C-alpha cells in the first residue's frame, strides 16, 4: 500500500482504490494503473519534472529504501495476477530489485522529487507507475 499526496491530490495504484477514492475521483487510467483522487488537507510530496534513471524506492516488504536504476516509461507487457489480465501496461518502468503483493504504493523518488509509485514486481523486478507527464498534478 502507499500513496502520493501532492496539493489536494491523492495518487494511489487504480488496483487499491477505496471507495471513498473513487466518490472522490479526479481521473483514472486503467492501463498505467494510476487514480487520483482529491483531498481535504494539502500534501507535502513534491512531483519530479525530470528524466532521471536512478533513484530511490520504498520497499514494504523488506522496511527499506533500494537504491535502482530504472528504465524510461514504456509499454511493458506485465503477466497476470489477482487484479489485471496479462496485458499491456504503459507509462511503467522497471528495475531489479524485490517486489511483492503488497508493495505496490511505495514510493520511487529521485534527487528532484517523487517519479512514481511501486506497480508490478516477481522475478526479482519492480515495476514503477511514472507520474512525472502529470504536470496538471502541480496545480489547482
Ligand atoms: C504479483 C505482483 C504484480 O506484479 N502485480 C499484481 C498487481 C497488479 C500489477 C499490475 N499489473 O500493475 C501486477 C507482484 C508485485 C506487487 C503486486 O503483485
Ligand atoms: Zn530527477
Amino acid at each position: 500500500s502507499g500513496a502520493i499526496y501532492v496539493g489536494n491530490y491523492r495518487v494511489v495504484n487504480r488496483h487499491l482504490a477505496t471507495h471513498n477514492d473513487w466518490a472522490n475521483l479526479v481521473w483514472e487510467d486503467s492501463s498505467r494503473d494510476l487514480l487520483v483522487s482529491s483531498t481535504t488537507a494539502q500534501g507535502c510530496d513534491t512531483i519530479a519534472r525530470c528524466d532521471c534513471q536512478t533513484g530511490v524506492y520504498y520497499c514494504s516488504s523488506r522496511r527499506k529504501h533500494y537504491p535502482v536504476s530504472f528504465s524510461k516509461p514504456s509499454l511493458i507487457f506485465v503477466e497476470a495476477s489477482e487484479y489485471y489480465p496479462a496485458r499491456y501496461q504503459s507509462h511503467l518502468m522497471l528495475a531489479v530489485g524485490h517486489s511483492e503483493p503488497g508493495d505496490c504504493g511505495g514510493i520511487l523518488r529521485c534527487q528532484h522529487g517523487v517519479v512514481g509509485i511501486v506497480s508490478t514486481g516477481g522475478n526479482g523486478l519492480v515495476g514503477f507507475a511514472d507520474v512525472r507527464d502529470l504536470l496538471w498534478l502541480d496545480e489547482e
